[PDB]
Order: C-alpha cells, then structure tokens, then sequence
RNA sequence: GGUCAAGAUGGUAAGGGCCCACGGUGGAUGCCUCGGCACCCGAGCCGAUGAAGGACGUGGCUACCUGCGAUAAGCCAGGGG
C-alpha cells in the first residue's frame, strides 16, 4: 500500500495526529487479539505497526520540514 | 582268568602365561575447512547533531545468536537489481 504512503503524504496537522493515534489504538485492539483469530491477523499486526510507523515518519517529515 | 609285590609314565584347571581369532572403551591421525599467522598496497580519525562502550527491548508463536529500539524480523526518499 505505498498508496497508503500517498494518503500519508496527504494528511498533516491534528489530522495525521488523530489519525495515527486512533490507528495505533486499533493495533492495541490487535494486541488483545493475541489469543483469538490470530491466523489471518498476523499481517494486521506486523503491517499495522509498519503503517503507523509510516504516519510517524511523516509527521516528522511534515513539521520538521516546517520548522 | 584271579591275588600280592616291585618299576615307570597318565589325562584331570581354580586361575595363570605365550600365539590367533572377533568386539569394547580411548583418539592417534590421514586427510579436511566459512580460523589464525607474515608481508605488502590500500585506508586512517569518532565525540555531546550526547562517541566509543553496555544496561533494559521487539520480532503472532520465540531462552538464545542478529538486527533494529517504543515509529525496534525494522517506516522514507534517492542510486543498484
């Protein structure tokens, strides 16, 4: 989903902020999932981490670029 | 064929010794390397933009060895394939 890469690029302020916050939370969800479905979940976890990692890398890009 | 007397040698292993037989432990060692050694060209400074160097981490399932450090079996862009 380098496409997600794009959406990332797109957002920015309290935007990217709240977006990453929520998503991270979703990953919490995952963590709890640690003992349920799990099977197709694997990705959701590794990746999800990765993706929020993206969000982050971005905020750095964005506001650091700013100041 | 039966009795006595006289004379000389006999096989009998508990275990043991020497020789061969087939194994057992013990690794020589013959050969064999992703390991050293010696030289010679290259190369030659890192550090608070908190270094060298370690502590505690994460890899869904992971004690350890690796790599990352909480954005942690790593996210970004560019050069390779």
């Amino acid at each position: 989903m380098r496409k997600q890469l794009e959406e990332a690029r797109k957002l920015s302020p309290v935007e990217l902020e709240k977006l990453v916050r929520e998503k991270k939370r979703e990953l919490m969800e995952l963590r709890f999932q640690a003992s349920i479905g799990q099977l197709s979940q694997n990705h959701k976890i590794r990746d999800l981490k990765r993706q929020i990692a993206r969000l982050l890398t971005v905020l750095n890009e964005k506001r650091r670029q700013n100041a």
